């Protein structure tokens, strides 16, 4: 029974009011002209492949318009036939060819509102009706809104979804059966080649009224009752060419054609709330140098234990604490670094390029040109194109820009060259998503999130100047320059991490071995875990050269859980110190003052900094209202704090280089045997060719042997093997350089004696640990001020 | 001008010795009867395709018995016409089909006493003419022999010259050209398929009486004055499949149908001497017992310098050292445990496997099958033996057999059931190969031999307990059992190289920074080369893993410069303590004696080990005639040591997997414009399969998800790379495992004191350093004792 009487569950009661202010009687589509289709002939218009074919009859007649006497049961044109078009040019010519979507193709224009892409590739049906499912609540919540300039009556026709599926033999089957049962599909239509043209891409158009009541784990149930219409551009990708491919057919090639505003872009899987879209919409709207929005993102717990799920929860934690200290701090200041690809949207004109051809699409498009392999087909019709991209002069970071991803296009919004944009977050839109239960895909997804980050980070901070020409306010530019200073303090930080761990856990396991203190396993405990993390480490570089994530899951999960460990005795160790420290005190007589609890570098450093730490996110989590994730995910956070540095950022540096392509990329005669047992073979008979073979044959040999002096371009995959590996060598000599400087660890320790060298190394340990304690303890500080400073503007606007 | 009159060399002169005793003119071939070729239709003999075509004119002219009134010029079946086979099936079935050679096709059969295969691949036309002069000139002295039971009149018709080309579009063009100058190659000959079936192979056949007189460094000059007639197979294969499948080809099927004895194994670029081939069939006959033998492998130093040449002076004295002592005390024992592949022979019956189906060619075929990706073919007709050959069950040694390769076959020759064969090595028998003067293109020569020359050790002396069945006298499985000591002794050395380098230079280096001797940089020195020294460790791991040694070569290049210096400062260091030692025994006073030269573990230790290796090496040296490699390439040797134990052992271990192959491996409709504007498609138009489609896509889309439990048995490529990334696991533990107990260099220092730890580190770094250095020295007094037994032995048996 896939078609089931609508049913409305406990957290759907907000539905229920919006079906009320929706007539649901008045849903006729306007009339448009159709494509001759004798029988077969077509008439496809504008010398293209396009073809109108009628929906399945019971599909027409689950609609409510339909009567039997009818032939089509009375339903208008664009209900009652799905729209077929093949697209041969690709993404760069789709405009400037006569390829007309239909939205466009009405006798009355249709100007587009909202434009909600939603990428997809081998996603199960679950995710994709989810994803759906949110979507239509969005447009029929927006349908609903009564005292409205803009929305209301009639505004499905100002909204779009369209559906980029990359790689046509790459869709799960699934989903492509509910997109089928949806209507916009057909399986017969599609054709591989129009007129010795291969075809890029297949796209299917139609206005459905099939709404997805419901979405169980194992099932998705569709149904016709109380559906309000969207319009359905599914484009099925003949090849997969990875997301920036998705993106430049979303931008370059449909946003021309439709010309909308304050696109969105979701992923499969992820579903908005009930109203998101709508705050994501009114953000725009309100401000008008607003270009990028980005709302709070959640992880599901539905099925998820607390404790036979550790890693869902640690990621629940990270999350929360993200959307509540670091991007309302980046709000604030007006550049976002990152805006979240699953859930965001983003202003179509502020992203158009300038007339010279520079802007942040051709930025954020190189990438996918430049990190490729170098082979051309001559038969493209974009060969053009990406010859003279290449023929171009590349610099280091136009030639990775592939690391930023969607990053980039941010920064280039801020700092154009004349123009005043800015990037804002709002906290009322909500968006739902999985995230990855195992090791592996988790380590897999960490990895380009790790890699764009820092690349993004050191782009922006070396063309810091940008900033300067545009046309902002002097205080704006000021308060920008302070976020930079911030955004480069950030990155050192994160740049010393593992070295920093190390340094931390030397110390914290060393202080045990002290006789002063009463611990007697301390030092082969010490001794111990320095065995086990330096094979812990050792392993780890081995197998991100050598294996991948998948099969050698179980080293990672013993790795990370002797990290666990580890970060447990060391947290022991040093509240053990603490304690000790006070009791000495205490032991020292002469009677206690606040003033030597904070003179005491031990239990300062140790307990004051984390404290101070752990209570400013305690009161950011409370004034957000979102208390609990402190509570229940905050342990497994925590345990997994050295995994996150260690684990994955060895991963992903070890892996800069995404080397997807592979390796590079007439018959002599055919002798069949005839009826009798002679072979029909055709070989030289005359004397002349057999003495003119043997004289070229002579010929050929006896000349001298010419130099070779190629100097060929050669392949891409050797140079971005060589920016990873210099990359990682770098990373390890600096980390290692302030590992010596700190602890004596190289040759350092000739230049001291026997017993000078206990105490310098005590008192670069000290400075050391109170360094790196008060520097984190201090960016907490700094965001929770910007959080605090976000949600009092918020109100004030709100107020407004 | 390819043909020239025949001029002899300086170092000819023997060659004229053998053309008096040859009488030349009598050289009429054997009668065969032909194939008919219609003007075209063949009569392929036993239903393949074979073609017995005329040979160009003019080659016939050039022949000496060519008559210009006759129309083939008098020559004989063989002189006149040149043979094409197509081979469909493979080395497998070569034998089981009806494929004839023509030396066996003769009226009267033709039994084979030598047959000489020849390996090339992509081989300039350079190397090929050296080879095939040196193969030429050993053929004319086994003819020239008078007073010879087997050699003499007609020895030609006892000997075939195999030339086994691996890869049809991969072979250089200029050797092809010299091929078919000498006659054995036709163009138009060659067809791709046969009957519907593939063309595996490509055999032409041809007596050549053409002989290449001199080859230049640029040109090759071939004549047909005194050239005694040379029976030529050459086997073009139509795919490369790696040298394995050249030698299935050779053994498996060629010598089957041959049925030769004393295979002899060459490769392009090997010129072996006048009389070498001669002195390895003597070998072989003058012991029934031998079944392998092994010939001295010299470099060539024609237009090389000192200076200018490091390298190839350095691999020039490694060739000498290795041929003086190692081979002949190998030989001495009975086993050696590689016979080189470039220049080695075989008795054939010996390499016969038993009734049973296992035996040493069944050992080495092995890891070519199971080495590879596990796509079978469904076509091939080999496809049922690859197919029960992976459903057999393989362990660790039976998968990673490909690692030893020839190597693997010596073991199992001594180690047989019921057999008593011996491998012997004859200083008689010389051949002059080119040496990789690149440094890339000579670590990765390296990197195979290395990863052989270590999985052969270990095979070898795990199973060590096989020779207890064999047929051999007590004493020789005791003496068997002595070498396998020593092998493993050697196993357990070479295993702990890089550590015990590293140690050594530590200790060296720190201990001129004792304030004791007058040596002021001591110490800031110390500290630079140890950084430098991690730093090119790290950096040669990064680059193993991540490039390829041809991109990246400058880094090797200042590698191994600074490694070389490191080398020179460590012997530096080393007299100078030697010399201070020596000193401070004079200061001490009360007179000196040998007993305290003897009792000073510095002195003794640094000076009176190396100096009696130097002197045994000298002294092997000097009586084996060969004395100028001691002078001449010694330093560059000496200075490129720890370049080999570092650099080519760290790539060899990185790199232990070699994975060739690559990653893994219906069109909807054609839509072609009419002369009308219509375009001509096929879409479904009835209701009904609309209808019904419609209802196949729900139906699809309603049922539950099963579990996938593909189980898939996966791809070999993870499994090798597993098995390398635990191999270098494996080394790098335990070589920092003794490192740490040697040095104190881990956490086992805090269990020590400040004052404790210097004497207790001096005291282990001492004794380490003894041990090591005594173990070398007693290393090579082990060799020259077998040196000087082998040639004891061999001159009594040159008197016998
Ligand atoms: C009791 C609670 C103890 C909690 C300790 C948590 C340590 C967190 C360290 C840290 O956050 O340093 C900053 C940086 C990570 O930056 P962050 O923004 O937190 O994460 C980015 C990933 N998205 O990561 C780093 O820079 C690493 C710096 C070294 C961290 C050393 C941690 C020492 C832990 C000592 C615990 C002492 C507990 C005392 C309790 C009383
Ligand atoms: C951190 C230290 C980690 C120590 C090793 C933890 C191993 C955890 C484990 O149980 O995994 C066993 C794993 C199974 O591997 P397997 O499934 O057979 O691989 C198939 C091919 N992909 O692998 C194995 O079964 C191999 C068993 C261990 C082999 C020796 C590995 C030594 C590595 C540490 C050396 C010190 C550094
Ligand atoms: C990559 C991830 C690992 C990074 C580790 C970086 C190590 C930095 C070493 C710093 C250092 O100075 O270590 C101490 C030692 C030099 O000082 P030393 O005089 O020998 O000992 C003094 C004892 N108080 O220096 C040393 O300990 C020498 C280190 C060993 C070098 C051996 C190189 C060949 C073998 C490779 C083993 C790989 C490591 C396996 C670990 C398990
Ligand atoms: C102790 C805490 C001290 C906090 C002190 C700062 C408090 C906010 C002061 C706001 C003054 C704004 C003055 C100004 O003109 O700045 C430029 C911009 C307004 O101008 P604009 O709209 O861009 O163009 C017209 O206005 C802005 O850009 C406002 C940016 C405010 C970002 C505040 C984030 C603070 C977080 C770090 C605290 C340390
Ligand atoms: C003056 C002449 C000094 C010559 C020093 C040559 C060192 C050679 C060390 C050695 O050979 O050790 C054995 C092993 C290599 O074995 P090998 O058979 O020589 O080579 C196989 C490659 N085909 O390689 C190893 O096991 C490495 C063992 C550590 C080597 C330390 C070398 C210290 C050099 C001290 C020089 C002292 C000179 C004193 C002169 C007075
Ligand atoms: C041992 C220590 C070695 C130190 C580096 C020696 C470099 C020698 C050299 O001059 O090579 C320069 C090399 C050129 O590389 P390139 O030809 O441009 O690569 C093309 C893509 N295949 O590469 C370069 O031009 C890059 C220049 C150096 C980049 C920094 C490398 C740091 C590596 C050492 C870090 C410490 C460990
Ligand atoms: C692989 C090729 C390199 C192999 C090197 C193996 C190193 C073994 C280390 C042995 C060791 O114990 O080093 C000393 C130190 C522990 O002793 P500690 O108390 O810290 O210092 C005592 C000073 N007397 O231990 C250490 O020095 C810690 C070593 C650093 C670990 C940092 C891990 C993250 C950064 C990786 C840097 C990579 C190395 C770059 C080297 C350049
Ligand atoms: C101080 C130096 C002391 C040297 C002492 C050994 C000198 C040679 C003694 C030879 C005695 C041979 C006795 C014997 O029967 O051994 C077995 C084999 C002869 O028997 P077989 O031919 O195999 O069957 C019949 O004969 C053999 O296998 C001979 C094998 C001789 C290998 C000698 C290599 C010595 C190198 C290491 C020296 C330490």
């Amino acid at each position: 029974q896939a078609f089931i009487p609508h049913v409305y569950d406990e957290e759907d009661n907000d539905e229920q009011e919006y079906d009320q202010r929706i007539q649901y009687n008045q849903f006729q589509g306007d009339h448009f002209d159709l494509a001759a289709i004798s029988y077969t002939r077509a008439t496809g218009l504008n010398g293209h492949l396009v073809l109108d074919c009628p929906v399945a009859d019971e599909l027409l007649s689950k609609f409510p318009d339909y009567n039997p006497a009818e032939k089509s049961g009375g339903l208008s044109r664009e209900f009652a036939f799905m729209r077929y078009t093949a697209v041969t040019c690709g993404p760069s010519n789709f405009y400037r060819d006569a390829y007309i979507l239909r939205p466009v193709h009405y006798p009355i224009p249709r100007q587009t509102e909202l434009m909600i892409v939603i990428t997809m590739y081998n996603e199960d049906d679950i995710l994709l009706g989810r994803t759906l499912k949110g979507v239509f609540k969005n447009i029929k919540y927006l349908e609903s809104k009564a005292r409205s300039s803009t929305w209301g009556k009639d505004s499905w026709k100002k909204i779009v979804v369209c559906i980029v599926s990359d790689g046509r033999t790459k869709i799960n089957e699934r989903a492509q059966a509910l997109l089928a049962g949806l209507g916009v599909y057909q399986e017969g239509l599609a054709k591989s080649r129009v007129d010795d043209k291969k075809v890029q891409a297949h796209m299917f158009e139609y206005t459905t009224r099939v709404g997805i009541s419901k979405v169980t784990d194992d099932v998705v149930k569709l149904t016709t009752e109380k559906v309000v219409p969207v319009q359905m551009l599914f484009c099925l990708k003949e090849t997969n060419a990875k997301k920036i491919n998705s993106h430049r057919w979303c931008f370059q090639a449909i946003g021309q054609v439709l010309d909308p505003k304050i696109v969105v872009l979701l992923d499969c899987g992820t579903q908005p709330s009930g109203r998101s879209l709508y705050e994501l919409w009114k953000e725009f709207d309100r401000d008008h140098r607003v270009a990028g929005a980005c709302g709070e993102i959640t992880t599901s717990l539905k099925k998820r234990q607390m404790i036979t799920n550790p890693l869902v929860y640690g990621q629940n934690f990270e999350y929360k604490i993200s959307n509540i200290l670091d991007k309302p701090t980046e709000s604030s200041f007006g550049f976002i670094s990152v805006l979240p690809g699953a859930f965001s949207a983003y202003r179509f004109i502020a992203l158009q390029n300038d007339i010279n051809g520079v802007g942040p699409l051709e930025k954020y498009f190189k990438g996918e040109f430049l990190h490729s392999s170098g082979e051309l087909d001559p038969n493209d019709d974009e060969f053009q194109m990406k010859h003279l991209m290449l023929k171009e002069e590349a610099g280091i970071f136009t030639s990775n820009m592939y690391l930023a991803e969607d990053r980039i296009l941010c920064f280039e919004l801020v700092a154009k060259r004349g123009c005043n944009w800015l990037l804002r977050y709002c906290k009322s839109a909500r968006a739902e998503t999985d995230v990855p239960e195992g090791l592996a895909e988790f380590i897999l997804q960490r990895r380009r999130w790790l890699n764009g980050s820092f690349f993004a980070a050191i782009y922006s901070l070396v063309h810091f100047y940008k900033v300067w020409t545009s046309s902002h306010s002097f205080g704006r530019k000021i308060f920008l320059h302070i976020e930079f200073f911030y955004q480069l303090i950030n990155l050192i930080v994160s740049w010393f991490s593992i070295g920093s761990y190390f340094l931390v856990f030397r110390i914290l396991t060393t202080s045990l071995g002290d006789k002063a203190l009463g611990f007697a396993p301390g030092k082969i405990l010490s001794v111990i875990f320095l065995w086990l993390y330096l094979a812990s480490i050792v392993t780890t570089f081995v197998l991100s050269f050598g294996n991948k994530p998948k099969g050698t899951e179980k080293f990672y999960v013993t790795i990370v859980i002797f990290f666990a460990i580890l970060m447990a005795y060391m947290i022991f160790a040093a509240i053990f110190m603490a304690v000790h420290s006070i009791q000495d005190i205490y032991r020292s007589g002469t009677r206690i003052t606040v003033s030597l609890f904070f003179q005491n570098s031990e239990f300062r450093d140790l307990v004051v900094a984390t404290s101070s730490t752990y209570a400013l996110y305690f009161l950011a989590s409370f004034l957000y209202f979102e208390p609990w994730h402190m509570f229940t995910s905050f342990v497994q956070y925590i345990l997994l704090s050295p995994s996150y540095v260690n684990v994955l950022n060895i991963y992903a540096f070890c892996n800069i280089d995404d080397i997807s392509w592979g390796t590079k990329g007439k018959s002599l005669g055919e002798a069949k045997l005839r009826e009798d047992g002679t072979f029909d073979v055709s070989v030289p008979i005359s004397k002349e060719q057999i003495n003119q073979s043997y004289l070229d044959q002579l010929e050929k040999i006896r000349d001298p042997a010419p130099p070779e002096e190629k100097v060929l371009v050669t392949n891409t995959e050797d140079y971005y093997a060589f920016i990873r590996s210099m990359t990682v060598l770098v990373w390890m000599f600096t980390n290692f350089v302030v590992i010596a400087l700190v602890l004596e660890t190289g040759g350092f320790n000739q230049f001291v004696e026997a017993t000078d060298l206990a105490n310098l190394k005590s008192n670069r340990a000290a400075v050391f640990l109170t360094v790196i304690l008060w520097t984190v303890a201090f960016m907490a500080l700094f965001r929770f001020i910007g959080c605090i400073y976000y949600l009092i503007t918020r109100l004030g606007r709100e107020i407004k």
